[PDB]
């Protein structure tokens, strides 16, 4: 492969674009808006100089990564792209409507690949007539940073299709690995009810925040308590998954907190807000 | 406070006592024969003698250490002690016989402790005249090493009380968290069920072993993925945790796997048996 479309400039969506373009792809990332576009290529460009102001990349790298970028509203410059990775709404009827455009506009060998969360690949390939070509390629905030990639394949992915992200996956340093898809896949599954069991600790009266927090780092040796992690995702990402969890699978073992969903409610998301689980 | 008695040689009193001696206090081990006093002893040495290899301590701290030690069967060496820490069974019968012993025993002033997973110290203080001095002080595997404890209020522990064992827990260099007493504390709570969803994970076909521990290292920076940290931990003792888990809550929320369950009664129970999760 040799260029990527990626839709979505947020952070996920930036963070996707600056992992494949500072390994060489060529990356067109298309949003809704170019004042979307532009701050993401602003993000990135943040992000690069951050790097060459610690000597781990030079300005020749970060200009020859730059110029790997372009930026687009329109859909229709994904025709040649090798790759697409979807990282737009989590909204199931929208991404399917994508998906059956991309569909229409990409070239047969094109392979549409989702960072979803939570949904299902499987629904998503059946809005096009490429199910075979259709994927999860599911990366970890900060997209440049964390090494892995969940590959997951829908009920209908073909092993060649899966092969291919597994290589793009490595050609671009990170680690895939396999996932028949379920719901929260692998990571999410396992690390957001970990938060979610945090925030009933503190709902039931038995420990206090920062007490929790301690307790999950020096007695697990994690690297930071699941409510700051809560925080640093975003609560209403973390309800999010816990209400697909719960959705998907009917079982009320994985039901939100009404602490977390007050939370969410009162727009105290985490650090992005300024306020989460604890004030920033 | 610098008398420390500690009940059980075990590894996780063993542990303990170093903790506590390792940091200048005076410690008696008691246990039932002499012969399991002696292979606590030795435990403690040898852990010793890693820190000497590893220069982490001098030889001359080795023996200082050793030298506040002393080993026992006679409880009634509690008696001038200014706190007791339990580390007998997990049977409530049996320590409800002792702590109602060791109320007899101890001068009105000492803290009755014991650093049981998954017993009530409400229902242990019950046993004694003393409630408003039990209280839970619990550590983390190995003992020496783990900065946590858990110090877990039964309904009548007194402030007075519990602030006694966070200076204490603060005089040995661990840092103290409160925990009014609920199932599974904070640490097991979150961590076990971690676990037990990665077992079912398994059990559905989702990924392969391998990549569900490849997955938490690289997507949440987990020190170890969880089922080889079930392996280390022993499934028979993740296996009684949610089982303890679900019988406190009647919550099914905490029910462990069929695998899990399967495993145990294999005797697969991790690095202790050569098998767990992998083969050692």
């Amino acid at each position: 492969m040799k260029k990527v479309f990626v839709l979505g400039a947020g952070t996920m969506g930036a963070g996707i674009v600056q992992a494949f373009a500072a390994k060489g792809c060529e990356v067109i990332v298309r949003d809704i808006k170019e004042e979307f576009v532009d701050r993401g290529i602003a993000t990135i460009t943040k992000s690069l100089s951050k790097l060459v102001a610690k000597e781990k990349i030079t300005e020749a790298d970060k200009e020859e990564i730059l110029s790997r970028i372009s930026g687009t509203t329109d859909m229709k410059l994904a025709a040649d792209c090798d790759l697409v990775v979807e990282a737009a709404i989590e909204n199931m009827k929208i991404k399917k409507e994508i998906f059956a455009e991309l569909d229409g506009i990409c070239k047969p060998e094109t392979i549409l690949a989702s960072n979803t969360s939570s949904l299902s690949i499987t629904e998503v390939a059946s809005a096009t007539k490429r199910a075979d070509k259709v994927i999860g390629m599911h990366f970890f905030n900060p997209a440049p940073v964390m090494k892995l990639v969940e590959v997951i394949r829908g009920a209908a992915t073909s092993q060649e299709t899966f092969d291919a992200v597994k290589e793009m996956s490595e050609s671009i340093g990170k680690t895939p690995v396999e996932v028949a898809e379920a719901p929260g896949f692998v990571v999410n599954r396992i690390l957001i009810p970990m938060i979610n069991e945090a925030t009933f600790i503190l709902q039931e009266g038995v420990a206090k925040e920062e007490d929790i927090d301690a307790a999950m780092k020096l007695g697990a040796n994690h690297p930071m308590g699941p409510l700051a992690l809560g925080d640093l995702i975003g609560l209403d990402v973390c309800l999010a998954i816990m209400d697909v969890l719960y959705n998907e699978t009917g079982d009320t073992k994985y039901r939100a907190s009404s602490l977390l969903r007050k939370y969410v409610r009162a727009g105290w998301l985490g650090r992005k807000t300024g306020k989460g689980f604890y004030d920033y």
